[PDB]
Order: structure tokens, then C-alpha cells, then sequence
């Protein structure tokens, strides 16, 4: 499909960069036409065929389907897209409050300060994994907060350049993102579905409990070692004051076989809740 190759200077103005990826830059931007704030993703296109830099145009395209058939309070819209032979630019709904990443940095969280972001989590996931939609790289960096400076952020999942339609239940090859947060199918490479989301909700949910990685190598590698095996553990000194239903929570999810893993469904009915790999 083609998108509006008009130079986008002429309808928005842009301001301070937002964040950078190894092919995407983020930078705020003005509609002129309404004043209202987006934020810009410029994704360089690759510049031959079989060239490595830039991302590949069926790549760019599913990123942009996917984000056409997203309108939920806990992900990000799109709103237009333009292209020029340079770039694709995504004007995404604007997302203010900076990385759940960086939120945590700053910040322990009590079990509630974590469920509160998990719930919303899980609605967005819920939402994504209705319409079939893996997304294939749920990591903090990866949430953002409409507002930090509350004391209950609410939040948006963003980055859909690894998502994918999932409609046989799996797809074969092989979406890797980013090692401490990818299930063991992803590192083995095989075939992978909806529940490779939910494995990383599940490393998500123990870093919120404890400031640490439960995978956590060295090297990419052994990172990657650590999660084929499932080499995690709950140590005494991060989670000796948080509760067993949390920790059951956890274990549900990081399970190595998909099958045995909690769904998107049953995460919301759990009693806690219910109411770039090589070196
Ligand atoms: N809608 C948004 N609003 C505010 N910041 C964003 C938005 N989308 C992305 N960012 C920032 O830009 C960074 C890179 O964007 P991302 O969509 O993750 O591109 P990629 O991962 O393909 O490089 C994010 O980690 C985040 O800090
Ligand atoms: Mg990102």
C-alpha cells in the first residue's frame, strides 16, 4: 500500500525527539491544521534489496495494519501516515509521561503500585490478543505513562514493529526481540503464537515486584541460556515481604512449554488480579 508522500514539514511542525531505535526515530510534532501534539516515528526504509539497514517495506506495512485496526485506552493510535524515499513517518497518538523503563529507574513498588500497571497491561494485551494480534515485544521500555506525576499513571503499550497477526494460532519465523524478555520458543526458534506475550508479562511483573531481571546474564547469550532453561528463582531478598499469590501469578507464566502457559484470559481471572540478540 502506498501512504501520503507530501513532505510533512508542510502540515506539522516537529520539537524535542522522543526516542530512538536502531532504525526509528521518535521526535514530537504540531498538526498545524488543529494544533493538537503527535509524536512522529521515522522508519528508514532499506535502500536495495537484501541491504541490512532499514527496515524492509512488508515489514513497515504489517506494522502499519496493525496499528490501522488499533482504538483501545491502553494502546497507541495511529493517525496518519506519510513517506518519502527516505522514510516512513507513523504520527502516533503522543504518549507524554516517558518509559514505564524510566519510571522504574527513578521509583521498589508495592504489590498494589504493581498491579496497577499490570491491570492495565493486561487489558491492552487482552484487547490485542482478541483481535489475534501478537505483539511480540512487551518490555518496559515498551509501556509508556500518559502522566508520571500521579499516583496512578495510567498507561499505553507503543512499539508495534515486531507485531504480528496471528490467525493459524502460530507463525513460523521467528520474531526475535530482546533477550531478557523473549519466552523459550523465540530463543529456540519455534513456531510462536499469543502466548509468547504472556511469558513476557510474566518477566515484566517480576522486574515490577523486584528492581531485578529473573534471566539476566552476562552476555545476550547467557541470557538466552538462562530462558530455554527457565533458570529464574525468587530470591529471598527481593521477594521475602511479597505475597505467594503474586509469586503464583509469575509462576503461571514463566512456564517453557506454551501450551501449560496462562492465557491472556486466565491472567485476568488469576485471584491476584481478579477483582537484538546476538553480541
Ligand atoms: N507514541 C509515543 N509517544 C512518546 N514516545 C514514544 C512514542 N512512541 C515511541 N516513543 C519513544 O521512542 C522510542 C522508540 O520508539 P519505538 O516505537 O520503540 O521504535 P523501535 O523500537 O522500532 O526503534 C520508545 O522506546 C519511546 O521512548
Ligand atoms: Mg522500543
Amino acid at each position: 500500500t502506498v501512504f501520503r508522500q507530501e513532505n510533512v514539514d508542510d502540515y506539522y511542525d516537529t520539537g524535542e525527539e522522543l526516542g530512538s531505535g536502531q532504525f526509528a526515530v521518535v521526535k514530537k510534532c504540531r498538526e498545524k491544521s488543529t494544533g493538537l501534539q503527535y509524536a512522529a516515528k521515522f522508519i528508514k526504509k532499506r535502500r536495495t534489496k537484501s541491504s541490512r539497514r532499514g527496515v524492509s517495506r512488508e515489514d513497515i506495512e504489517r506494522e502499519v495494519s496493525i496499528l490501522k485496526e488499533i482504538q483501545h485506552p491502553n494502546v497507541i493510535t495511529l493517525h496518519e501516515v506519510y513517506e518519502n524515499k527516505t522514510d516512513v513517518i507513523l504520527i502516533l497518538e503522543l504518549v507524554a509521561g516517558g518509559e514505564l523503563f524510566d519510571f522504574l529507574a527513578e521509583k521498589s513498588l508495592t504489590e498494589e503500585e504493581a498491579t496497577e500497571f499490570l491491570k492495565q497491561i493486561l487489558n491492552g494485551v487482552y484487547y490485542l490478543h482478541s483481535l489475534q494480534i501478537a505483539h511480540f515485544d512487551l518490555k518496559p521500555e515498551n509501556i509508556m505513562l500518559l502522566d508520571r506525576n500521579v499516583p496512578k499513571p495510567r498507561i499505553k503499550i507503543i512499539d508495534f514493529g515486531l507485531a504480528h497477526k496471528i490467525d493459524f494460532g502460530n507463525e513460523f519465523k521467528n520474531i526475535f526481540g530482546t533477550p531478557e524478555f523473549v519466552a523459550p520458543e523465540i530463543v529456540n526458534y519455534e513456531p510462536l503464537g499469543l502466548e509468547a506475550d504472556m511469558w513476557s508479562i510474566g518477566v515484566i511483573t517480576y522486574i515490577l515486584l523486584s528492581g531485578a531481571s529473573p534471566f539476566l546474564g552476562d552476555t545476550k547469550q547467557e541470557t538466552l541460556a538462562n530462558v530455554s532453561a527457565v533458570n529464574y528463582e525468587f530470591e529471598d531478598e527481593y521477594f521475602s515481604n511479597t505475597s505467594a499469590l503474586a509469586k503464583d501469578f509469575i509462576r503461571r507464566l514463566l512456564v517453557k512449554d506454551p501450551k501449560k502457559r496462562m492465557t491472556i484470559q486466565d491472567s485476568l481471572q488469576h485471584p491476584w488480579i481478579k477483582p537484538p540478540q546476538f553480541e
